């Protein structure tokens, strides 16, 4: 609509620039309850009922709520994140923001994403991380940390987040919720799309947590056995699993022997020397014929404006701005980690869900 | 394994990821190297666009580089730069990826992030939208809604013009971006806007130190300006020629004229205080008098454009800053005006950047 190409010049880099209040939005209507009205509604909503389906507690100002919330949500309307319906108000009205007309919002497809259920296939627990404001503050601080050559995260709090974690309680809970939360999505569809799986006696899974992964595993491959290799504190915590050996070390030092590994999400945290030691401990711990599977993003040799890469280099970027030297990975980058780690020149991509591939390299 | 559903899930996470880019923007221009982009000949690599913007030695710059190489082929991915890749004669230690040597390229876009051009840039206002202390607002919406407050004054206990009175750094950044706007929207008036023509004397609600009036004038050589700020702001203003500064609240009371400028006022207040603004504006005009409201216009529908989401942007920026504070539709302000006594006859010309002159008669 802009009138010439200097107008809408001007109009797009203001939009570059606002780009943090969908996100921010988003986060609000989930909070206050909203988005789950949405998302069990049998019709389109209006903010007023919305509000008094979302909130128990009396409000001091429940037409101000409303008129917000209003706001908010026609806002994401203008997004296609909710769908928006007007309809003329006979009578006087205080729980929209316009003249003659109330609005009326049901969720579109992509808010079942946002459900608070958590498991019901939500991202919600990784949406809860990502827009954490402990984790968004390092990203107002990449500036300095790129001039002394450090982590955001690190010049923001003074010391790797690992390490910060184990004295924040609810930061290391929210990190952990998002991280199991992204396990199971992934486990899911990987016992839907991937074959890998099959002729494996013993799967050792690096990072385990409480052996879900494993277990949902061996619901499929009930002939299969796990190893949940994870630190010490964590495989003290772990209950028994049927099928599942929880043993505790550190992947720098050993992994326990099998038929294949699994490393979700864990060589992207580290630089290049890192993992090529993940991997050389891997290869060590397999016999011959032995895989490992990297459970990862992998990002294309050029930056397309896709959809997909726009994705991967966002999430190059929070590794960037976590741990500085964790990185995304190219297909040829992982390759060449694998063979530099004693793997062969046999290298297997399938494309699993939400731009994660499974890499399988063989010794 | 990719279908609607895999779409849907991306299309998720890309909706809670879109701080990354005005973040990413924001580095990019600290660092000096959107500048170099800016003067830049040719493609530059992310190794020679470092040497260029600093001038320090830096403890790791091989590590520095590879960073910049990082966000910009991130900004690349968003079309924010051109890149292109060449192999490397050798090995490189300066970009993420060993084979192969990415090089960066300014989008036409990049100019609006320019730190002194001698165009227009805007800057200093993307400075003040991507402030920290503003920006820490709107992880408080959730609790400032539940109260029925703004988020800013459940963040900081004050309202936001309290707020500045306190923070002299942030008085400033808040100045400046205003003073920016200001500038580019007085500059496209006086180009495409014909309403100043025969006005003998324009008031400037809040016009700061009168330059909006200066600019207006040296165009409109035989009308007179009065200049109506707070007594604070009026007591700084050096003489202006052809323009008299008046103190005052344009709650009690606005100065006799022609026209009456508002721009970015009403935006900031409620209906009630907007009438109130009005009111005192209809009382001050003369008989034909006009007031020019310079907004922002919402659609009376949420539609998906470019422009219309800027404006439902704004929207919320108002609900973060003042919670009651918000744009309006044509509607909306047609009837402020009504209820303020104008007349049933309105004029909308659209100026530039979402903004427009809209004009209510006595
Ligand atoms: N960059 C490196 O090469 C590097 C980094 C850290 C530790 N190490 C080596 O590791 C040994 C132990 O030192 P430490 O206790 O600081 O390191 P650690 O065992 O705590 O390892 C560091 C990090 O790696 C991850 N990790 C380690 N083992 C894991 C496992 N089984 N499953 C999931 N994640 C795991 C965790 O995120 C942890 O914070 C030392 O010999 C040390 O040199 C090497
Ligand atoms: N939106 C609301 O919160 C709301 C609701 C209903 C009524 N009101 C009315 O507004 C009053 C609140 O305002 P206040 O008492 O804090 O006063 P105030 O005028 O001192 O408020 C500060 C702001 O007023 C503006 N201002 C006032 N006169 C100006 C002038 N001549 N030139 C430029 N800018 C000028 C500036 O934007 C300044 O930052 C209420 O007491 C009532 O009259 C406001
Ligand atoms: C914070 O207080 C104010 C007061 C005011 O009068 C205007 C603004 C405008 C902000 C803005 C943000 C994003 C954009 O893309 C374009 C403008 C903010
Ligand atoms: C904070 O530390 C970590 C460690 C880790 O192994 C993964 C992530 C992933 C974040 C992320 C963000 C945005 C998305 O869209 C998708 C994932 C973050």
């Amino acid at each position: 609509s802009a009138r010439n190409e200097e107008d809408e010049s001007c109009m797009f880099a203001l939009k570059l620039l606002g780009g943090f209040a969908v996100p921010f939005t988003i986060k609000a209507v989930i909070e206050l309850g909203v988005m789950d009205q949405l998302l069990t509604a049998e019709r389109a909503m209006s903010a007023e009922e919305l509000v008094a389906a979302a909130v128990a507690a009396q409000l001091p100002r429940p037409e101000v709520a409303c008129t917000m919330v209003d706001r908010l949500l026609r806002f994401l309307a203008s997004h296609s994140v909710v769908r928006c319906t007007t309809e003329v108000v006979v009578g006087t009205d205080d729980a929209t923001t316009t003249t003659c007309c109330r609005r009326s919002y049901a969720a579109s497809p992509v808010c079942k994403w946002f459900a608070r259920n958590g498991v019901e296939d939500s991202v919600l627990p990784l949406g809860m991380m990502i827009l954490n404001k402990t984790f968004l503050d390092s990203w107002q601080n990449i500036t300095d940390a790129v001039l002394e050559g450090a982590a955001p995260f690190e010049k923001t709090y003074g010391m790797p987040m690992f390490e910060y974690l184990s004295t924040n309680g609810p930061l290391n809970t929210v990190f952990h919720e998002a991280m199991a939360n992204h396990s199971m999505i992934i486990t899911k569809k990987l016992l839907k799309f991937f074959r890998g799986f099959e002729g494996l006696d013993v799967l050792v899974d690096v990072g385990g947590g409480n052996g879900t992964t494993l277990q949902m595993i061996r619901g499929q491959y009930k002939n299969m056995r796990g190893i949940n290799y994870d630190l010490p504190h964590v495989i003290a915590q772990a209950a028994p699993v049927e099928g599942v050996e929880h043993v505790g070390g550190s992947m720098f030092d050993n992994i326990p022997r099998g038929n294949a590994v699994l490393l979700k999400w864990i060589l992207h945290d580290w630089d290049d020397k890192a993992c090529i030691k993940i991997l050389k401990n891997c290869y060590t711990a397999l016999h011959v014929r032995g895989k490992v599977i990297v459970l990862e993003y992998v990002v294309p040799d050029e930056p397309e404006p896709t959809l997909a890469a726009q994705g991967a280099f966002e999430l190059d970027l929070t590794m960037l701005v976590t741990f500085g030297s964790g990185k995304e990975r190219t297909q040829r980058e992982f390759s060449e980690l694998a063979m530099e780690a004693g793997f062969s020149r046999e290298f297997k991509a399938t494309y699993i869900f939400a731009n994660v591939w499974a890499l399988e390299f063989t010794k």
